[PDB]
C-alpha cells in the first residue's frame, strides 16, 4: 500500500493507495501508544471456472503499514476517510 | 495503471487501479472497432501550497493502454464505472 507522509501547521497527514478496498476492510490503529497502524486486506475475486483470465497485474490479499507519530501527538484526535480508493489520516500535532 | 482482463461467457471485464482519479482525468475509448483504450493523469492534489513533504511514494503519471479485443465491440453496449479507486470497463459479448 503506498502512502506519502506530509506534514501541515496543524497535523501530520498520511495518504495510502487503497483501489478496491471498502472501508470494512480497513484497520486504522495507534499501538504502542505511538505507532500509527494502517491495515487490512484487498480480498482477491477468486469466482468461477466459467471464467478465463487473459490478464492479471492486480494485486490481492494483506497490507500492514507503520509509522511513529510523535510521543506528544493527539493520539484521540486521529481522523481517518477513505474516499476514491484513497486513505487519509489526520494526526493533530 | 495495473489491470486485469477477464473474460466470463457474458463479458470482457477489465479493472484498472486509479487510485485518486476523477473521472474527468481517465478515458475510455475505442479504436479501429476491436480496440479497447484505457489512457489519463491523475491531477495534482491542490493541497496546502507550502505542506512539508516526509515520505512520497504514491507518484502517478501519464499513461495510455490498450487491448485487442476477440470482436468487434458495440460501442453503445460498453459500459465504464469509477468506484473506490478501481476503474471498470465491461464489454458486452
Amino acid at each position: 500500500a503506498r502512502m506519502d507522509w506530509k506534514e501541515t501547521p496543524e497535523a501530520h497527514v498520511f495518504k495510502a493507495d487503497l483501489p478496491g478496498v471498502k472501508k470494512e476492510e480497513v484497520k486504522v490503529e495507534v499501538e504502542d501508544g505511538n505507532v500509527l497502524v494502517v491495515s487490512g486486506e484487498r480480498t482477491k475475486e477468486k469466482e468461477d471456472k466459467n471464467d478465463k483470465w487473459h490478464r492479471v497485474e492486480r494485486s490481492s490479499g494483506k497490507f500492514v503499514r507503520r509509522f511513529r507519530l510523535l510521543e506528544d501527538a493527539k493520539v484521540e484526535e486521529v481522523k481517518a476517510g477513505l474516499e476514491n480508493g484513497v486513505l487519509t489520516v489526520t494526526v493533530p500535532k
